[PDB]
Protein backbone atom coordinates (compact mmCIF):
# COMPACT_ATOMS: atom_id res chain seq x y z
CA UNK A 1 0.00 0.00 0.00
CA UNK A 2 0.95 3.56 0.83
CA UNK A 3 0.23 4.18 4.53
CA UNK A 4 1.20 1.87 7.09
CA UNK A 5 0.14 -1.66 5.79
CA UNK A 6 3.91 -2.22 4.74
CA UNK A 7 5.80 -1.70 7.21
CA UNK A 8 2.89 -1.99 10.14
CA UNK A 9 1.08 -5.10 9.83
CA UNK A 10 1.77 -8.35 11.09
CA UNK A 11 3.85 -6.60 13.55
CA UNK A 12 2.51 -8.07 16.63
CA UNK A 13 5.91 -7.45 18.40
CA UNK A 14 7.46 -4.00 17.93
CA UNK A 15 10.73 -5.22 20.78
CA UNK A 16 12.06 -6.03 17.20
CA UNK A 17 10.09 -3.72 14.60
CA UNK A 18 11.17 -0.53 16.69
CA UNK A 19 14.53 -2.15 17.27
CA UNK A 20 14.60 -2.44 13.30
CA UNK A 21 13.82 1.31 12.95
CA UNK A 22 15.38 2.62 15.35
CA UNK A 23 18.79 0.79 15.77
CA UNK A 24 18.29 1.06 11.68
CA UNK A 25 18.72 5.06 12.80
CA UNK A 26 21.29 4.67 15.29
CA UNK A 27 23.52 2.79 13.16
CA UNK A 28 24.53 5.59 11.62
CA UNK A 29 26.57 7.24 13.87
CA UNK A 30 26.87 3.69 16.56
CA UNK A 31 25.92 0.26 15.48
CA UNK A 32 27.52 -0.78 12.25
CA UNK A 33 25.94 -3.88 10.91
CA UNK A 34 23.01 -3.59 8.16
CA UNK A 35 19.56 -4.93 9.36
CA UNK A 36 16.95 -3.91 7.55
CA UNK A 37 13.85 -5.55 8.88
CA UNK A 38 10.92 -3.61 9.56
CA UNK A 39 8.51 -2.68 5.85
CA UNK A 40 9.38 -6.33 5.50
CA UNK A 41 7.26 -9.15 7.39
CA UNK A 42 7.88 -12.62 5.18
CA UNK A 43 7.18 -15.83 6.79
CA UNK A 44 9.80 -14.95 9.07
CA UNK A 45 7.84 -12.31 10.61
CA UNK A 46 4.67 -12.11 10.24
CA UNK A 47 4.22 -16.00 10.38
CA UNK A 48 6.11 -16.93 13.87
CA UNK A 49 6.07 -20.68 13.45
Amino acid sequence: GRRRRSVQWCAVSQPEATKCFQWQRNMRKVRGPPVSCIKRDSPIQCIQA
